[PDB]
């Protein structure tokens, strides 16, 4: 599936994603965007042999497992496959653990060279919340 953006900052509000861990709604639109382009099939291809999964681009050698990828932690504890869903349930279900892991959005790269320190909540105006 592919989102609009005011679509998926309703389903991510929802989701109890809007100041998690204190980061506003935005920022986590915003990383959609830059990350999968709000697709939930995207998929990336890394130099260590893993993997980047769905709407929020979500790595194999630490947070989900695709079973071909070497070192694998799983620490969401949930198949890559499922990430790849149109319900963005797992995904955000994981990307919380992510936030709270130790280095917040820095663990999206996309957020954090094109989000990070930009004005992010216009990334939810004219949204009805």
């Amino acid at each position: 599936k592919v989102f609009g953006r005011c679509e998926l900052a309703a389903a991510m509000k929802r989701h109890g994603l809007d100041n998690y861990r204190g980061y506003s709604l935005g920022n986590w639109v915003c990383a959609a965007k830059f990350e999968s382009n709000f697709n939930t099939q995207a998929t990336n291809r890394n130099t260590d042999g893993s993997t980047d999964y769905g709407i929020l681009q979500i790595n194999s050698r630490w947070w989900c497992n695709d079973g071909r990828t070497p070192g694998s932690r799983n620490l969401c504890n949930i198949p890559c496959s499922a990430l790849l869903s149109s319900d963005i349930t797992a995904s955000v279900n994981c990307a919380k653990k992510i936030v709270s892991d130790g280095n917040g959005m820095n663990a999206w790269v996309a957020w954090r060279n094109r989000c990070k320190g930009t004005d992010v909540q216009a990334w939810i105006r004219g949204c009805r919340l």
